[PDB]
C-alpha cells in the first residue's frame, strides 16, 4: 500500500459509457457519480428528475448552498446542458481529504448529455479557466481545489477498460498503476490540455504527413470523449493504413466508420490481425520525443451473449485530435499542471495479450517539432 493507497480503484464506470469518482456536495452530504472529463471545465450536477438519472442534486436541502442568480449554458462536441450557478461545499471522499467551496452548475434541462445505464449524474471539468463558461472568471474546480488547500497542482487517471474501473489520484502520484518509465510532453497551452504530436504510426509504418496535419487546428487529451478522434486528412490516411495492415480479414466500409459493429463467438476475437497504432508526442528536450502505442484492445470497443460484438473506436474530426478513452485506457496518464506537463506510462490495468502490450518508449530524434503546431 502506497501513500496515495485510499484514491485507488476510486472509479467506476458501467458498460464502457465513462468514468465516474464520488463526489458530496451540500450540508447535510448529497454523494452523486461524476464523470471525470479532463476535456471540460465546468463542475455540474443534475439537479432535476431525468429519465436517465437514478439521482440528483437538491439544493433546497443544502443549508450551504449559495446562489450566484446566473444561468450557465455548455455545448459539447457531443450533447448540451443548460443550468444554474452557485457555490457549495464539494469534498470526494475517496480523493483528497479537504473539503472546499466550488462554483457548481445546477443542471435543469439538458439535450443528449445524460447516456442511459452509464451510473453517472453530473461532470467534472478539470481543464482550464480560459475554455470555462460562461467565462474565465468562473474558477474552476481543480483551481478552487489548489487555492483553498495544500494539495499539491497534479493529478492522475488510470483508465481501465474492458463494468470498468480505474484511480483518480489526486495531489500526486501512485507507483502500483504503472510499469516501466513515465514520459512527459509539454502543455502547449492551459486552456484544453493541449499538446503535440509530432509523429503518427501503423505497426511501425510512418503515415508520412506533415505533423502540421495531426495538431490541425490543436490536439488535446480528453477523458471525456470515448474515442481516438483524428483530423479528416489524418483520419483518412490512418484507415487506409490500418485496412492494408489487417488484410487477412476484410470487414465492411461501414465498420471503419463506426457505423457498423462487427461480432465473433465469445472469446475468439482475432487480436492478432490487427495493428498497434503510435503516436509519438513533444517531449520536455530540444529535438527529443517520445511515442505511446495502444492495441486493438484499446481502439476496438465491445458493445452491448455468446457474441463479442465490437466497435471500431477511432474517429474523424473538424475540431483537432482528440485522445479520448481509446488512447487513455493503455496508460497512466499524469496531469502535471505545476509543471505544464502531462506524463504516459504503461498502464498495469490495459487490456493485452500474451504476444503485444501497449507501450512508451523514447526517446527519439525529431527536428522542427515547435513548427508541428497550429497558431
Ligand atoms: C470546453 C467545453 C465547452 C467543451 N469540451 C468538449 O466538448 C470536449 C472536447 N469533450 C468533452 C465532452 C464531455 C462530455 C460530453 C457528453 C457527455 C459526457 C461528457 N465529451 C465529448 O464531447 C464526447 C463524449 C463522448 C462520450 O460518449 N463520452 C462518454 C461519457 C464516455 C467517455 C469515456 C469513456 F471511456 C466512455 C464513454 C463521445 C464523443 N465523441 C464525439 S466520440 C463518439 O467519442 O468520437 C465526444
Amino acid at each position: 500500500r502506497g501513500s496515495f493507497v485510499e484514491m485507488v480503484d476510486n472509479l467506476r464506470g458501467k458498460s464502457g459509457q465513462g468514468y465516474y469518482v464520488e463526489m458530496t456536495v451540500g450540508s447535510p452530504p448529497q454523494t452523486l457519480n461524476i464523470l471525470v472529463d479532463t476535456g471540460s471545465s465546468n463542475f455540474a450536477v443534475g439537479a432535476a428528475p431525468h429519465p436517465f438519472l437514478h439521482r440528483y442534486y437538491q439544493r433546497q436541502l443544502s443549508s450551504t448552498y449559495r446562489d450566484l442568480r446566473k444561468g450557465v449554458y455548455v455545448p459539447y462536441t457531443q450533447g448540451a446542458w443548460a443550468g444554474e450557478l452557485g457555490t457549495d461545499l464539494v469534498s470526494i471522499p475517496h480523493g483528497p481529504n479537504v473539503t472546499v467551496r466550488a462554483n457548481i452548475a445546477a443542471i435543469t434541462e439538458s439535450d443528449k448529455f445524460f447516456i442511459n445505464g452509464s451510473n453517472w449524474e453530473g461532470i467534472l471539468g478539470l481543464a482550464y479557466a480560459e475554455i470555462a463558461r460562461p467565462d474565465d472568471s468562473l474558477e474552476p474546480f481543480f483551481d478552487s481545489l489548489v487555492k483553498q488547500t495544500h494539495v499539491p497542482n497534479l493529478f492522475s487517471l488510470q483508465l481501465c477498460g474492458a463494468s470498468v474501473g480505474g484511480s483518480m489520484i489526486i495531489g500526486g502520484i501512485d507507483h502500483s498503476l504503472y510499469t516501466g518509465s513515465l514520459w512527459y510532453t509539454p502543455i502547449r497551452r492551459e486552456w484544453y490540455y493541449e499538446v503535440i504530436i509530432v509523429r503518427v504510426e501503423i505497426n511501425g509504418q510512418d503515415l508520412k504527413m506533415d505533423c502540421k496535419e495531426y495538431n490541425y487546428d490543436k490536439s488535446i487529451v480528453d477523458s471525456g470523449t470515448t474515442n481516438l478522434r483524428l483530423p479528416k486528412k489524418v483520419f483518412e490516411a490512418a484507415v487506409k493504413s490500418i485496412k492494408a495492415a489487417s488484410s487477412t480479414e476484410k470487414f465492411p466500409d461501414g465498420f471503419w466508420l463506426g457505423e457498423q459493429l462487427v461480432c465473433w463467438q465469445a472469446g475468439t476475437t482475432p487480436w492478432n490481425i490487427f495493428p498497434v497504432i503510435s503516436l509519438y508526442l513533444m517531449g520536455e528536450v530540444t529535438n527529443q520525443s517520445f511515442r505511446i502505442t495502444i492495441l486493438p484492445q484499446q481502439y476496438l470497443r465491445p458493445v452491448e451473449s455468446q457474441d463479442d460484438c465490437y466497435k471500431f473506436a477511432i474517429s474523424q474530426s473538424s475540431t483537432g485530435t482528440v485522445m479520448g478513452a481509446v488512447i487513455m485506457e493503455g496508460f497512466y496518464v499524469v496531469f502535471d499542471r505545476a509543471r505544464k506537463r502531462i506524463g504516459f506510462a504503461v498502464s498495469a490495468c490495459h487490456v493485452h495479450d500474451e504476444f503485444r502490450t501497449a507501450a512508451v518508449e523514447g526517446p527519439f530524434v525529431t527536428l522542427d517539432m515547435e513548427d508541428c503546431g497550429y497558431n
